[PDB]
């Protein structure tokens, strides 16, 4: 209905104004000339709210959320689904917070912990940066950074990708892990400035400047990146975020950037280290997302992209548990 659209804007246009009389006219207008127009529904609904109409709100939040029969099926059956989701969901981040509880009780000195510590700091750069083609060996990858000699007929590029993960882990670890304070856009620019300095030193620390795609994933006009991701650390130092349980937050954190993508290149490696930094920072250890789960990373990435983030939050939780089995199996070594 054009009429039905024309009443809608006309509804928000006197709604801004704070005539609050002719948008409720021109509301019940819209819904006359299209009964199903879910946009002017839900706009009513949040109208219906400010005016505290709770059963108002509700009945018109309810029609735009059922209005064919396969809609009305979908929402009985999902708020059924629902609870029994939340119940999974938690169960599973309270079996993570005991193996996170066992993990911090190992005293820091043991012999067992330190060795473990050092052999996954190789083998989660190895993944962070296999994951996008890197060809490096996780021997290479230990050369490279315990002696600082270059390896044989291995391109340039993929070794100083390593340099700069080692560098940008060594700086969230020494400055950012145990700072007290905001995290600000400059420590994201810090993080990235390292991550890719020895690769692209011009695009390090740098917001790109050129429209782009991320395989599925359309991120914002560059000339909208700041402005997002100003929104975005007003988010992480959010009263909201802190209540949030650390897995889920790093999740989100992580999520979000990449969403973002601000840089031109180095976004997931950026998102990973501050997803670690947040962990760290809740004292959880450092988790590794695997090459091999690149495929179900990127499914879960699209499934977020396209309005459910859960799935994303419940494989950051996998990788997170397989972590903490990793460190807690190698008390072999004790
Ligand atoms: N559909 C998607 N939506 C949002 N982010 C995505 C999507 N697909 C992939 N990504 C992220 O974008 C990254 C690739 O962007 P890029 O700027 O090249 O980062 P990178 O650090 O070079 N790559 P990587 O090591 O694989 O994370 C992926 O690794 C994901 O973290
Ligand atoms: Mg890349």
């Amino acid at each position: 209905s054009l009429e039905a659209r024309a009443a809608l804007n006309q509804a928000l246009e006197m709604k801004r104004q704070g005539k609050r009389e002719k948008a409720q006219k021109l509301f019940m207008h819209a819904l006359k000339m299209d009964p199903d127009f879910v946009d002017a529904l839900t706009e009513f609904g949040i109208f219906s709210e400010e005016d505290k109409d709770i059963i108002q709100a509700d009945y018109l939040y309810t029609r735009a959320l059922t209005i064919s029969p396969y809609h009305e099926k979908a929402l009985v059956n999902r708020d059924r689904t629902l609870p029994l989701v939340e119940e999974i969901d938690q169960r599973y981040f309270s079996i993570i917070d005991s193996k996170v509880k066992k993990v911090m009780s190992i005293p820091k000195g043991n012999s067992a912990l330190r060795r473990v510590m050092e052999e996954t700091y190789y083998h989660h750069i190895y993944h962070t940066v296999a994951i996008e083609g890197n060809t490096l060996t996780l021997s290479e990858i230990r050369h490279i950074l315990e002696t600082r000699y270059a390896v044989p007929g291995k391109s340039d590029e993929e070794q100083n990708e390593v340099i700069g993960m080692h560098a940008a882990m060594k700086y969230i670890n020494t400055t950012l892990v145990s700072r007290i304070g905001s995290v600000t856009i400059s420590d994201v620019l810090e993080i990235h400035r390292r991550v890719l300095g020895y690769v692209d030193p011009v695009e390090a620390g740098r917001f790109r400047t050129t429209q782009v795609l991320v395989g599925h994933h359309i991120p914002p006009h560059p000339q909208d990146v700041e402005k997002q991701m100003q929104e975005f650390v007003q988010w992480l130092n959010s009263e909201e975020a802190m209540n949030l349980h650390p897995v889920e937050f790093a999740a989100l954190a992580h999520y979000k950037l990449v969403y973002i993508h601000p840089f031109i290149d180095g976004n997931g490696r950026t998102s990973r280290l501050l997803m670690n930094l947040i962990l760290m920072q809740a004292g959880y250890p450092p988790i590794t997302i695997r090459k091999e789960q690149r495929s179900d990373y990127y499914h879960v990435l699209e499934a977020a992209n396209e309005g459910d983030v859960r799935p994303f939050i419940r494989f950051i939780a996998k990788c997170t548990e397989t972590t903490l089995d990793t460190l807690l199996f190698a008390t072999t070594e004790y």
